[PDB]
């Protein structure tokens, strides 16, 4: 029993970062066999013209108390690679994978290459994510574990002035229409990720939490029209699918318990709270649900 | 900017998760240097638990009655002792990966990372607190036994929890690495039930001063308190007492935002009598308790927002 917001166990990643340094800027990257990866903000913008006129010996990289070698440097999108002339021994198995928004993810928080805390978040319908960094993250790192796969999904570049952050996937493409610049950026208006809050509520049944079931069934499109209304991302018939599992296990069709989410956004908790919350979770999905009730380790 | 639930990073504590099976049960247990640490209850079948007589049960075993697993590398038992609810057995090598270590007993409203395992094996890692009523209110199914919680502050890890049990409410019962139960309760499948619960009001309070910092002060009005007025109105919340200790250990976080702690004590009394009125604090529709006045001087920047 108990339903926490969990994240991977870090291990794997803690053993792959070190900390670049370059003129004043310090940020951390992410040392896998004999590249260093890291935002391309810390030559800092036409970042050609800044890369050209920069040689190995100006980036400092430090992996715990030994100084890297960078014995080259490329740009790939907005993300710096420096060749080193030691290969990681401690490189785990790793993919680097593009998530979608919904999907949820591990950031390992990092200042000066030394890790100091691991958190689980979502990547936002409006691509950004709701961490918790402060100056001197840039470079820390988002990742799932697959068996002993660790699949790197984002790198931290910045943060917009809500307090919300952008980045990239490992290949320096950016999640949202952000730049990485100093100019005027805003997040787009937010919206809650639907197939994660059934998933959420299917967990709270698992749980033992049924004060908001209700006998009534809904059709997909009536649904979309509410959800729509309460600024819902649409649930498709591929959300239902995937919540298939979670529904045979307790019960209850995945139209029986929109319908359950219908109620609780046109009436509200009414003082209630579902896995001591008393908002609608929606970092969750149902992967990480079936993952958290069923015990699988990495 | 930004506030979240932080669990420390978990890579020194996972370089420590072993399995161990005795007969046919199997749990975790935490090696360090040639010890692997585990709850007693491992000696145990389902039928010893009412009334389990350890001392009884363990004079009948050997070294090679229990099976440690380091990864898919088997670790040979050269000893074993009992001390308290915790085993310890003895092993023939040393781990290498052992980090800087200390065994700390901590008090009700500290918190801590637990690194979830299950046959020696790391799943999750979550951020928790030690409740008033000594349970904890973790996320654990059968085989997380012997799972441990732990804080670590700069490069040494203070290990402060193992799981041994789940009381019938869901919540969690353990031990400190010296095998002593926090709160009232036996390593027994008899009656035992969590006492009522509390919110730790400390930790609301360091929770409302990292709100503050991250800019938002909604809830701030212009009343201030006694401490024995705010304690009687707490009391009748379910708040635990706010003691002048913790009066004191605001002091950083009082003088960081220019808020006095007895007025942030008025702004948690209208609180706690008008609800948030559809507003959130820090993202959250509940006044959270589970980080301490040193998590949120240790997450928040020194820069008063
Ligand atoms: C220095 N400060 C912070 C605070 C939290 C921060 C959290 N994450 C990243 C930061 N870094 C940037 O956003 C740097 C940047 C600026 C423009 C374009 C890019 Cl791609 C990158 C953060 C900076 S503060 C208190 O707001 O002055
Ligand atoms: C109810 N069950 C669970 C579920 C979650 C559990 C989470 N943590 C520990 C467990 N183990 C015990 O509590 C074993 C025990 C029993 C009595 C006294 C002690 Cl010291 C130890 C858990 C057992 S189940 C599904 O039937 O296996
Ligand atoms: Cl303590």
């Amino acid at each position: 029993s108990g339903f926490r917001k969990m994240a991977f166990p870090s291990g794997k990643v803690e053993g792959c970062m070190v900390q670049v340094t370059c003129g004043t800027t310090t940020l951390n990257g992410l040392w896998l066999d004999d590249v260093v990866y890291c935002p391309r903000h810390v030559i800092c913008p036409n970042y050609e013209d800044l890369l050209i006129r920069k040689s190995n010996h100006n980036f400092l990289v430090q992996a715990g108390n030994v100084q890297l070698r960078v014995i080259g440097h490329s740009m790939q999108n907005c993300v710096l690679k420096l060749k080193v002339d030691t290969a990681n021994p401690k490189t785990p198995k790793y993919k680097f994978v593009r998530i979608q928004p919904g999907q949820t993810f591990s950031v390992l928080a990092c200042y000066n290459g030394s890790p100091s805390g691991v958190y689980q978040c979502a990547m936002r319908p409006n691509f950004t994510i709701k961490g918790s960094f402060l100056n001197g993250s840039c470079g820390s790192v988002g990742f799932n574990i697959d068996y002993d796969c660790v699949s790197f999904c984002y790198m931290h570049h910045m943060e917009l002035p809500t307090g919300v952050h952008a980045g990239t996937d490992l290949e320096g493409n950016f999640y949202g229409p952000f730049v990485d610049r100093q100019t005027a950026q805003a997040a787009g208006t937010d919206t809650t990720i639907t197939v994660n809050v059934l998933a959420w509520l299917y967990a709270a049944v698992i749980n033992g939490d049924r004060w908001f079931l209700n006998r009534f069934t809904t059709t997909l499109n009536d649904f979309n029209l509410v959800a729509m209304k309460y600024n819902y991302e649409p649930l498709t018939q591929d959300h239902v699918d995937i919540l298939g599992p979670l529904s045979a296990q307790t019960g209850i069709a995945v139209l029986d318990m929109c319908a359950s989410l219908k109620e609780l956004l046109q009436n509200g908790m009414n003082g209630r709270t579902i896995l001591g919350s008393a908002l609608l979770e929606d970092e969750f999905t149902p992967f990480d649900v079936v993952r958290q009730c069923s015990g699988v380790t990495f």
